[PDB]
C-alpha cells in the first residue's frame, strides 16, 4: 500500500489519521510504503478498498 494511494483515497491527511485513529504527524511521517499496522486498518475504514498483501510487510529471511 502506498501512501501516494491513501492520500488520494482520504484526499487530506487529517482524514487517514482519523480513520485508524492517528495523528496528522504519523500520516506524513509515513514513507513509500504505509506501516504494517496502518495498511491493515486502512483497509477496513476504506470499506475494503486497499487488499492488504504480504508483500512489502514480509521481511524475515
Amino acid at each position: 500500500m502506498y501512501k501516494k494511494d491513501v492520500i488520494d483515497h482520504f484526499g487530506t491527511q487529517r482524514a487517514v489519521a482519523k480513520a485508524l485513529g492517528i495523528s496528522d504527524a504519523a500520516v506524513s511521517q509515513w514513507k513509500e510504503v504505509i506501516p504494517e499496522k496502518d495498511a491493515y486498518r486502512l483497509e477496513i475504514v476504506t470499506a475494503g478498498a486497499l487488499k492488504y498483501q504480504e508483500n512489502a510487510y514480509r521481511q524475515a529471511a
